[PDB]
Order: structure tokens, then C-alpha cells, then sequence
């Protein structure tokens, strides 16, 4: 039995099975391996429909949801290939002020964060990273650190 959110799927290009998580939007070839609090970092990319279309990076955020998702997807690719660390990309590109702490949000319990972010955070095991996670803030890559 796979951990919460995890399902088995089949690659359309290769035919090999892989696993994906409908809570975190994580996807991976490898078969995957609750606390009161978790600690996470996150890289946020805002779009024009974000609850506040503004950040420390850009006074007015005009990119579309679709453009934001492409950016998030490129960052996940660089992180997964090891070309860049999550921390480096968060510091340079995240629209959240936690960028200045390499994305770190510190520790939190259920009841504090936006719900899709929270659910993703608590479905990650320590060390694991989400796929694109959508909230009223924009699109997040989430990394569970504790
Ligand atoms: O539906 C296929 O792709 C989906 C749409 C799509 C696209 O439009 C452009 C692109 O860059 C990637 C891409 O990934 C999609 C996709 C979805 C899956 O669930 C999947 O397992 C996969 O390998 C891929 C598909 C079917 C195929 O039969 C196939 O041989 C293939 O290589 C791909
Ligand atoms: O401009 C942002 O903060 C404002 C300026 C600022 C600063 O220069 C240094 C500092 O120590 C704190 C600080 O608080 C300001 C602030 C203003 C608000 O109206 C607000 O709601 C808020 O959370 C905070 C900002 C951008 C962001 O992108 C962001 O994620 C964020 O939380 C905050």
C-alpha cells in the first residue's frame, strides 16, 4: 500500500510504471518510501490572478497562470537534474519574501497555511519535494525540510 496521495501510473512515452501524488503533484519513477508540525521551504511564482499580484521582485505581476506554470516547471527540471539547488532558485526567483531565507518558512502546524499548501506539506516526507501546488497566492514548489 502506497503512502497518502500516491498512485501508480504508466508512462505514455516509455510504457514504464511511475508514481504520482495527487496531493503534492510529485511524480517519480521510484516507488515512494502524521507529525503535529513540519518545516518547509517554498518557491512561489505569482501570476496576474494571485490574491496580491505583487511581490518584492516585481511591483506588479502581469504574467499569466500559464506563464507562471512554465516557469515553475523549468525550476523543477533544474532542481531535479541537480543543475541548481532548490535554495538557489528560491533566493533568486521566488515571489515570496521567504526568498531572503532561501525559501524557508519555518515550522507550522495544520490550520495556518492555505489549505492546498498545507495538505501538500503534510503529505511530503522529510527531504521530499512537491510538484506545482496551486493556492490563491500562485504556484508553489514545496520542500519539506523537517
Ligand atoms: O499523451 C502523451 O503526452 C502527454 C501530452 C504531452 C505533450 O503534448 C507535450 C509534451 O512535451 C509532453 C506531454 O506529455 C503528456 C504525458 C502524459 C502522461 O500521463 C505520460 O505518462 C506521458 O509520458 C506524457 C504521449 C502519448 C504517447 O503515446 C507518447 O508516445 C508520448 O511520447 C506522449
Ligand atoms: O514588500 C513586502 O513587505 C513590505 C516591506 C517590508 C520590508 O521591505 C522589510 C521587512 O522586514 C518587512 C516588510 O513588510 C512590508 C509588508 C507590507 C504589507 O502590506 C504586508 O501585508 C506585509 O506582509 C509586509 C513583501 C513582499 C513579498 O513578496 C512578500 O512575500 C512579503 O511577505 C512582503
Amino acid at each position: 500500500k502506497l503512502p497518502p496521495g500516491w498512485e501508480k501510473a504508466m508512462s505514455r512515452s516509455s510504457g514504464r510504471v511511475y508514481y504520482f501524488n495527487h496531493i503534492t503533484n510529485a511524480s517519480q519513477w521510484e516507488r515512494p518510501s502524521e507529525p503535529a508540525r513540519v518545516r518547509c521551504s517554498h518557491l512561489l511564482v505569482k501570476h496576474s490572478q494571485s490574491r496580491r499580484p505583487s511581490s518584492w521582485r516585481q511591483e506588479k505581476i502581469t504574467r499569466t497562470k500559464e506563464e507562471a506554470l512554465e516557469l515553475i516547471n523549468g525550476y523543477i527540471q533544474k532542481i531535479k537534474s541537480g543543475e541548481e539547488d532548490f535554495e538557489s532558485l528560491a533566493s533568486q526567483f521566488s515571489d515570496c519574501s521567504s526568498a531572503k531565507a532561501r525559501g524557508d518558512l519555518g515550522a507550522f502546524s495544520r490550520g495556518q497555511m492555505q489549505k492546498p499548501f498545507e495538505d501538500a506539506s503534510f503529505a511530503l516526507r522529510t527531504g521530499e519535494m512537491s510538484g506545482p501546488v496551486f493556492t490563491d497566492s500562485g504556484i508553489h514548489i514545496i520542500l519539506r525540510t523537517e
